[PDB]
């Protein structure tokens, strides 16, 4: 019944997903808060140096991501914008369970 690191999770998860299309096992997610609102809470901005990396089209990549990636429960939307951003939505239930396990005891 203990609280995650929510950024921590996402980097894990897209770290993994990433491998999944062939991203070399220590590969960085660069998941960082959002730039701005509409690109939801948390952006992974790593899919352009790996797409780099193994010669192909960084959108081609991030949609290759993101049939690995299961973010139910956690993100209500994920997104791919420009290069190959995604942008992640949080489940508003997730955060609120979240906060009140990392809270639960006070």
């Amino acid at each position: 019944s203990n609280a995650m690191n929510i950024q921590a999770l996402l980097s894990e998860k897209v770290s993994q997903a990433l491998i999944a299309a062939g991203a070399p096992a220590d590969c960085e997610p660069q998941v960082r808060q959002s730039a701005k609102v509409q690109f939801g809470d948390y952006q992974a901005n790593g899919v352009m140096a790996v797409a780099k990396k193994l010669g192909m089209a960084p959108r081609q990549l991030a949609e290759q991501v993101l049939s690995h990636l299961d973010l139910n429960g956690i993100a209500n939307k994920v997104e791919i914008a420009g290069p190959g951003f995604i942008n992640i939505f949080l489940d508003p239930a997730f955060l609120a369970d979240n906060v009140n396990r990392a809270l639960q005891s006070e």
